[PDB]
């Protein structure tokens, strides 16, 4: 409910079992592992949200036991790139849990993004974009802040990962502690490839 | 070298370039890739897991080709499992050359980390112990009936990934590095996240 | 309550706050910056445990308002040294937290130490001990786990801690997730240095 | 160079190797070494603050005596306070030679980022504000009435220790390693262990 899924073919189905925990059934990953989401809108409350990247039926540490994503077809998602295509700026105040195959998880929403209490489970790296991702031919090519003066917020709670995290986005504020390994941080309207390397700047004139 | 794959279906085929680069076999539709040896040591040099569908540059062994083993999917977890009797010894890194992927060494006998690590592998594990199967289908792990060990040497381990070590006894003398650790001893079997489902214990 | 401190002039004094949670006056620091303190017990539960190293009145995180350390005298702690004296084997079910100067942290207990949800907050080094501290011309030398058997073990709620971690003990058991930024684990029976180099090992024959 | 005492009683002693020795002021009551500065700069070669009441190996400057200025204690916190206009340029590490501590900079100016570090630091903090002062004693620190940023380089910025980073902006183009981030922007009132005790904002 927090996290409504866009209507085409791009959109995962959405579900939430005890507690309200939301459950994402993510699109079939293309050839190289990408799994690319659209939405609506794109909220984890305090019950947190879990991505089904299982290829079998199992345990899930937020969301119980789940049978495996039907969407997959012999491949889990290598990255999960959330992409929010509408105007609702997204707030994250819970966990979100990779279910099955550990992988790379992108939240991107160019309207802004709030993470109070939030943070990532079985994710290998976790990326916030306050941005869009770049596509060309159809392949992933990187992600852009360029012509945005939106707002990445870390709020009180903070935010708590493992491993790589990326902050991405044209302002960065926050308020509280953020625990993950290594942190690439990023301010300004910039183009990056897949991995976050800065490629270009836009800079006033 | 090190490295020396099983004589059936479900044996990789393997080169050197010193580096020795792994052909894993085709994942099923769990996305599995089965791999089985009669050996499985990493020297310095290091080993690469072609994971790979369009050729491209990895670290350790230069400019290699996709790999002709898979059918237009990669694997989602590489399983590396030892069927003879031989330990294994890490010396140096493990590679997963183009699409991530979970891997996992299973070896019942004895495994010795001493500066190895996990290169572009979203979860690594190393289990001294069996992954257990039912339908053919991967079910988890068993350290059961066992009392080798898991060795972490002087040189250590690293990865920017996830890390489980499984086994009935772990030593260690050094540095382990890993975003997220859990470690289990003792004589139990697991799910395939390593959930403890069993434990063996003496009367 | 389940830390009871040695009589003499190492044993801390100690409290409890709202919830159980125990508040430990360390002893004066020597010049160096160590305070060596020695228990009967050294157990924490569920609610925590504080080691008061402020040299000024402030808020802890576990144990709300806390006065400043009367045992500091114009220095606080750099190394907060808590050794067990007695047979008693330690256990540890919850977060200790350094109040003040964050500092480095040390449990030593020959006996055994179980760690179930235990945790270290504002230290920059945690080590568990399942050994005795060295001592020459009354100075820490560095430390022992030499003609023990004993046992450190990781329970399934795991251990929390920021930065370094050092897991000394001739033997290590695990069930769960140890989480910190790199752990130095030495297993057997060793003599090491204060900064936990190994400088000696016994072998049987 | 780059670092420049202040001329009063709160000015250390600074000298080179190019890395730049600053003798720390002899902590008050409260464990403070409270230093002034008209400008405090780290280049490549790094800094190191001496609190050390022995001889002993600098790992940036060499051998080093003790400093003379410590009547038998080492300091707890080190307070580097610039108090003129000049913004701090950091491209290299910090070390705390002797006694490991805790170290503060403050620079209401502006503080810039590019590959610098701590060493020896127990927990670190970089604060584009004012300490704030009651009768003598450290309350806290001030990033009110201030727009200046605080700028992380693309040689980003590393500590084995704790790190909190306080200014009312912070800009980003790299890195960021520590064993816990702790990150205050805006204009607000702090304690002295970075609780937000007060924030200013436009009617």
């Amino acid at each position: 409910n927090g996290i409504v899924p866009d209507a085409g073919h791009q959109g995962p189905d959405v579900s939430a079992v005890n507690g309200g925990t939301q459950v994402i059934n993510i699109v079939t990953p293309n050839n190289e592992g990408i799994s690319h989401n659209q939405y609506q809108d794109f909220n984890v409350g305090k019950p947190g949200a879990v991505f089904n990247n299982a290829l079998e039926a199992g345990q899930s540490q937020l969301a119980g036991h789940l049978n495996a994503n039907s969407n997959l077809n012999g491949q889990a998602a290598s990255l999960i790139l959330n992409e929010v295509v509408s105007r609702n700026p997204s707030f994250l105040l819970g966990q979100a849990e990779v279910f099955g195959i550990a992988a790379e998880a992108v939240l991107s929403n160019p309207n802004g993004i709030t993470c109070d209490g939030c943070g990532f489970i079985n994710t290998s790296r976790s990326s916030l974009v306050v941005g869009n991702p770049l596509f060309e031919n159809g392949q992933l090519k990187g992600y852009s802040t360029l012509n945005n003066t939106n707002l990445l917020s870390l709020g009180k709670n903070g935010l708590n990962t493992t491993g790589l995290l990326d902050l991405i986005a044209p302002r960065i504020d926050s308020r509280g502690k953020i625990t993950a390994a290594e942190i690439s941080a990023f301010t300004g309207q910039n183009t990056f490839s897949q991995h976050f390397d800065i490629l270009s700047s836009q800079k006033p004139v």
